[PDB]
DNA sequence: GGGTTTCCACTTATTCAAGTTTTTAG
DNA sequence: CCTAAAAACTTGAATAAGTGGAAACC
C-alpha cells in the first residue's frame, strides 16, 4: 500500500491522461470514446505498477514494447477511484490542468452525452486543450471549434511525500568522478538533480526555498529548453537532501541508486574519499549503480 | 443482436535522467 | 598547492502521449 501523497508525485512525474476521439462506422455518432489515466516505466519498475493497482484496485497492466510495462486505467466505473484521489490528493504540476479537463470529459460520458452529436463537439472542445491536442484529423473534421485553452497552474510543493514521489520518477542521483590536480588526481562530488520541463519554472524555482539549497540551470537541445535542479555541496546533500529521502522513502529502482548513493556520502562524511583506498571503494559502487541498482 | 465498452499489441516525439569534462572558488 | 563547488555542457532512451485492431460485454 503504497502512500497517497507519494503517488500524487510519482502521477505528477510520470502520470498522463488519455481522451480518444476515434471514427467508429459502428457507432451511432460516428465516434468512439475513451477516457482513461496510464502510466509507462520501464520494466525494471512493473513493481510500481503493480503496487499501484493493488492500492488503486483498477488498471490494467500489459507490456508497452519490448523495455516498456503500462498501467491503463480506462474502465469508466474505475476512472471514479481516479477522480476520488486526485480530488483528495491534487496534482501541482501543469497536469492538473489535464486532470481537470480529464474531469469534464468524464462528466460530460457520465451523462452519456458522448453518444449524441452535442457530446462529441464538446468532447472535442476538451481534448483541444489536452496534452497534444486535435490531430490533424479532428482538427479538419471540426474547424469551427472554440474554447478557453486552459488557465495556467501556479501551485507549490505541499510536503515531503509529495517530493519523494516526484523524485521517484525525475530525480538522480550522481556521484560524479572528476579528473582533479588533487593527490589522488580524482575528486568524488555527489549531485542530485531534478529535471522539468520549462513548463513548471515557478516550480522548480521554489525547490530552492523549501529544501534551502541547490540551483536552477536551464538547457536546451535546439527548439526545446528544460530546466534542472542541482545539489553539488556535500553539507546540502548530507544535511539537507538525504534526510529528507530517508524519512520520506522513495520507491523503484531509485530507490538502489540513492541507497548506494548514500554509501558513498558515509564516506566522504568520514573523508576516505580522499584515501586511495576508500577512492577505489567509491568506484566500485558507481558501477553498481551504472549498470542497475 | 451490435452499438458501445474494454482491453491488448504496438508506435513516436521529447522530456527527461544519466553522464563527462572543464573552470572557478575558497 | 589542493580539495570543494560550480560551470557547461552532451546523450539517448525511459518516458509521456498516442494509434490500430478487435474480442465481447450488456
Ligand atoms: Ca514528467
Ligand atoms: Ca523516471
Amino acid at each position: 500500500s503504497i502512500n497517497p501523497w507519494i503517488l500524487t508525485g510519482f502521477a505528477d512525474a510520470e502520470g498522463s491522461f488519455l481522451l480518444r476521439i476515434r471514427n467508429n462506422n459502428k457507432s451511432s455518432v460516428g465516434y468512439s470514446t475513451e477516457l482513461g489515466f496510464q502510466i509507462t516505466l520501464h520494466n525494471k519498475d512493473k513493481s510500481i505498477l503493480e503496487n499501484i493497482q493493488s492500492t488503486w484496485k483498477v488498471g490494467v497492466i500489459a507490456n508497452s514494447g519490448d523495455n516498456a510495462v503500462s498501467l491503463k486505467v480506462t474502465r469508466f466505473e474505475d476512472l471514479k477511484v481516479i477522480i476520488d484521489h486526485f480530488e483528495k490528493y491534487p496534482l501541482i504540476t501543469q497536469k492538473l490542468g489535464d486532470y481537470k479537463l480529464f474531469k469534464q470529459a468524464f462528466s460530460v460520458m457520465e451523462n452519456k452525452e458522448h453518444l449524441k452529436e452535442n457530446g462529441i463537439k464538446e468532447l472535442v472542445r476538451i481534448k483541444a486543450k489536452l496534452n497534444w491536442g486535435l490531430t490533424d484529423e479532428l482538427k479538419k473534421a471540426f474547424p469551427e471549434n472554440i474554447s478557453k485553452e486552459r488557465s495556467l497552474i501556479n501551485k507549490n510543493i505541499p510536503n515531503f511525500k509529495w517530493l519523494a514521489g516526484f523524485t521517484s520518477g525525475e530525480g538522480s542521483f550522481i556521484v560524479n568522478l572528476i579528473k582533479s590536480k588533487s593527490k589522488l588526481g580524482v575528486q568524488v562530488q555527489l549531485r542530485f538533480t531534478i529535471t522539468q520541463h520549462i513548463k513548471d519554472k515557478n516550480l522548480m524555482n521554489s525547490l530552492i526555498t523549501y529544501l534551502g539549497c541547490g540551483y536552477i540551470v536551464e538547457s536546451n537541445k535546439s527548439e526545446f529548453s528544460w530546466l534542472t535542479f542541482v545539489v553539488t555541496k556535500f553539507s546540502d546533500i548530507n544535511d539537507k537532501i538525504i534526510p529528507v529521502f530517508q524519512e520520506n522513502t522513495l520507491i523503484g529502482v531509485k530507490l538502489e541508486d540513492f541507497e548506494d548513493w548514500c554509501k558513498v556520502a558515509k564516506l566522504i562524511e568520514e573523508k576516505k574519499h580522499l584515501t586511495e583506498s576508500g577512492l577505489d571503494e567509491i568506484k566500485k559502487i558507481k558501477l553498481n549503480m551504472n549498470k542497475g541498482r
